[PDB]
């Protein structure tokens, strides 16, 4: 089996993609955030405590015919950006682009955060992380992915994410009309429960590439590329007017800048992140100081290829017994 869907950006940023999933008997469309840097599958619900739902779409599991409480089990994860959400878990069958998974284990929210009342765009998450970080107790459980992996045509999924406009995200097959050249595949460590893997240098604009090995998991849910602070600090040098900004929480630059390129490896193969890719725009409405899209990662204890690395490439998730990542320009 295969399945394909367009992935959409919720605004005009690109602070994040959804997806439409549907679940239950007849079907519930909700739009998730597929998260590679997660594996829990949650979503709004009936269940979620009301004055924190704001425009979101629920999942009410007593109108799906094949829902059935997954008995005892509760879950709550926190988020690295510190959102969270917590509830209880229901069994029911669930669909992404055509391809369909029975028993899917989805987390229904009871609380989330403030973050996640205030964007009403997005109904949940599924995450397609390594089911080892799943939070489901007493019982983990298993991501979408790991449950359609053995009925897949091959047992990957590839993300295409689009720069301000839709993209895909196809399970079960490679569409090699979708990216140009060649894939360049690298190895992935799932010791933390990442798609970690590591970089092989940079280069900024138009200099010379920087032979570095750089360590960080490739993170669909996260919007920014997070960095060592010794190659974030090299890219906004080459900016006039860029400077870290405690108060603001980042590298913040004059929005009259024009970006250069942020060039990534991957093995020998490159992949070239267009200067305007980098642009979050105004800090708040009216400035003319504009958020960066490459931060530095001190602190966070782990580098983050986030949307803005990603929508520059192809990239595939090869589930395979030893797992790869696989990146191609396009």
């Amino acid at each position: 089996s295969t399945g394909s869907a367009t992935t959409t950006p919720i605004d005009s940023l690109d602070d994040a993609y959804i997806t439409p999933v549907q679940i239950g008997t007849p079907a519930q469309t909700l739009n998730l955030d597929f998260d590679t840097g997660s594996s829990d599958l949650w979503v709004f619900s009936s269940e979620t405590t009301a004055s924190e739902v704001d425009g979101q779409t629920i999942y009410t599991p007593s109108k799906s015919t094949t829902a059935k409480l997954l008995s005892g089990a509760t879950w709550s994860i926190s988020y690295g950006d510190g959102s969270s959400s917590s509830g209880d878990v229901y069994t029911d069958t669930v669909s992404v682009g055509g391809l369909t998974v029975t028993g899917q284990a989805v987390e229904s929210a009871k609380k989330v955060s403030s973050s996640f009342t205030e964007d009403s765009t997005i109904d949940g998450l599924l995450g397609l992380a390594f089911s080892t970080l799943n939070t489901v107790s007493p019982t983990q459980q298993k991501t979408f992915f790991d449950n359609a992996k053995a009925s897949l045509d091959s047992p990957v999924f590839t993300a295409d994410l689009g720069y301000h406009a839709p993209g895909t995200y196809n399970f079960g097959f490679i569409d090699t009309t979708a990216y140009t050249g060649s894939i360049t595949y690298t190895a992935v460590s799932t010791k933390q429960g990442f798609w970690e893997w590591t970089s092989t240098g940079y280069a900024v604009g138009s200099g010379t590439f920087k032979s570095t090995s750089i360590d960080g998991i490739a993170d669909t849910g996260t919007t920014l590329l997070y960095l060592p602070a010794t190659v974030v600090s090299a890219y906004w040098a080459q900016v006039s007017g860029a400077k870290s900004s405690s108060s603001v929480g980042g590298y913040v630059f004059p929005c009259s800048a024009t970006l250069p390129s942020f060039t990534f490896g991957v093995g020998s193969a490159r992949i070239v992140i267009p200067g305007d890719y980098i642009d979050f725009g105004p800090i708040s409405t009216g400035s003319s100081s504009c958020f960066g899209g490459i931060q530095s990662s001190a602190g966070i204890g782990i580098n983050i290829f986030g949307d803005v690395a990603l929508k520059a490439a192809f990239v595939v998730f090869n589930g395979a017994t030893t797992p790869t990542l696989g990146f191609a320009s396009k």
